[PDB]
């Protein structure tokens, strides 16, 4: 039995209209149930391209290929896909651009009549001491003094909210990077920054107060922790999932190890195929959730 | 002339400005950016490239064969384009993505070995107290406690930078639209959020657990504390130009009076001019900045 998406705001039953600004759809100029209603898997990540290829990709796995309109022609913000129950959407990168797209996101499903929802980033981040190319199924969101917690203000108070990850999930997603054996996939926490460059110890940015010493000390000492691997959406993802109730999952791939490097300089060939690995990995889950009763 | 804080990049055999896809060893800065003088950055990349074609028909670039190629066609995270002393870069939504962007920036004019460069932030942004289409050019970025603070973690330790934007500049653009007399500008503070909906007190989100009068109180204390607008890339601009020695403005219109409403209902017909009065201030002041000398 698959549970109805839930919001916790009361304030949208009341409205005579709900316009999904950063998407441009609106409750007035579309029919969600008849758009979304069906949708079961949503995939996000940074790159509009990335997430057009992903559905091309996912189509051709469960057989559905043959062309595939964004969505959101209306905006530059972001891009979003659809093929069957999977619904694709791009969310730029950082906290802020993420949880942008998850209200309107959930709003979206809420209004579909949405049921029995899964939700998994794919993306890319930096590995601490694994191979380059390593994807990490995240257990933990944490924050970059290692708490698996979520800091937002709220009419200029702190309030905080817990980062972790379904178990099972990740289990299962294990599971199924076990069944492709393509690339290895480890389960790791995942630390999660508001900056790419002073904010994961970077040598490499504008500005740098601090030397690779510093950083190697800061790396090793989030090994320690459990952490595998660095990006920048992990929390809020974790966090606005498990405060609505869905089941969620981060997938990333690992673009360099952090303890040998800042700069990202593998040709861009394997950059490409690095991408395609937590794609693969998801179309794996969705094509066994699928094969199932 | 430009000038990083950063010893370390002095040293590089290359620099790769990954998420611009633009490398010291693949692109020649020098040829290609070094007359830059003033750099202007939104959010959405369809608003920069208008803005940059907008420009150059306004200093008589305005030819036939009129295309401006974005010089990130490489990657979708940022679009960038070019005419004359002119360049125009989108950001994103969020002061991580637009933090990647300055990080990249900033070095990128360095590398230019550009000089009496000029930034300015052209966006949007929710006012307090103002009639909706009105122009805040920001006095100081603040954040949601109303401190001119920007804060970072850096190798786990918590750092904060003064958001101050230059006195002299904001008096200039309130003198251009001024001569413009097309639209109400107001020199004010602006709230700088992470997040869009429980961020600035939005009632439409997808998780909303305070009422009407929370947010009016809050907004009408924001107001009594100067605040003239709420939006989510002041601050680290500020803190990032403040910190280069760069001289940096912010100007961005209101789509909504927030005392009045969350949602952002206006015709596409009137938010599209909306979007276009901060275009027409920064084109006066280039406009004018290049009748000098
Ligand atoms: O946030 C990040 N994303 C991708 C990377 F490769 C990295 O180092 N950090
Ligand atoms: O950050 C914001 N940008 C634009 C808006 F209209 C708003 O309310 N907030
Ligand atoms: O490379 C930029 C970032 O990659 C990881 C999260 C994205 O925002
Ligand atoms: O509408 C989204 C936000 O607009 C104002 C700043 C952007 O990041």
């Amino acid at each position: 039995h698959n549970d109805l998406v839930q919001l916790c705001n009361p304030h949208i039953a009341a409205m005579k209209e709900d316009i999904l600004y950063h998407f441009s759809l609106s409750t007035s100029t579309h029919d969600f149930p008849a758009m979304f209603g069906d949708v079961k898997f949503v995939c996000v990540g940074g790159s509009p391209s990335r997430m057009k290829a992903f559905i091309k990709y996912v189509a051709m796995e469960l057989g559905f290929a043959h062309d595939y309109p964004n969505i959101c022609e209306g905006t530059d913000r972001y891009a979003m896909f659809k093929v069957g129950p999977v619904l694709s959407v791009s969310h730029g990168m950082g906290v802020p651009s993420i949880a942008i797209m998850l209200h309107e996101l959930i709003k979206l499903l809420y209004h579909a009549h949405c049921s029995g929802v899964t939700l998994i980033r794919i993306g890319t981040s930096g590995g601490i001491g694994l191979e380059p190319g390593s994807v990490v199924i995240t257990r933990q969101a944490v924050d970059p003094c290692f708490k698996p917690e979520f800091e937002q203000i709220v009419l200029g108070k702190r309030e905080v909210r817990n980062t972790d990850l379904d178990e099972q999930l990740v289990q299962e997603l294990a599971r199924c990077s076990a069944e492709l054996g393509e690339f290895p996939t480890v389960v790791g926490n995942t630390m999660c920054t508001l900056d790419f460059y002073e904010g994961q110890g970077r040598l490499d940015g504008a500005l740098c107060s601090y030397t690779e010493k510093d950083k190697q000390d800061y790396l090793r000492a989030a090994y320690a922790a459990g952490i595998r691997n660095i990006e920048m959406e992990a929390s809020v993802f974790a966090a606005m999932c498990n405060a609505c109730g869905l089941r969620a999952a981060v997938v990333c791939v690992t673009l360099l190890n952090r303890l040998e490097g800042d700069q990202i300089s593998s040709p861009h060939d394997v950059l490409a195929e690095y991408q395609q690995r937590p794609q693969r990995l998801v179309g794996q889950f969705i094509k066994k959730r699928l094969m199932q009763a």
